[PDB]
């Protein structure tokens, strides 16, 4: 009838020791929104840097940034 859209986890939006970049997506919309991860100028991202919303779930979860 009008079930709420199963938008992907919003938690991913926020990231400690870094910043999350959103593009082509925003409730109540996303059309397979893509997001690029990148930590502060000191920690190098070595994991699920790239992630995209799909079927109410992101392809890759939260990665891990290591201090130089």
């Amino acid at each position: 009838e009008a079930e709420f859209v199963r938008i992907c986890s919003k938690s991913y939006l926020t990231l400690e020791n870094g910043k999350v970049f959103l593009t082509g997506g925003d409730l109540p919309a996303l059309d397979g929104a893509r997001v690029e991860f990148r930590c502060d100028p000191d920690f190098h991202l070595v994991g699920s840097s790239r992630s995209v919303c799909s079927q109410g779930q992101w392809s890759t979860p939260k990665p891990h940034c290591q201090v130089n």
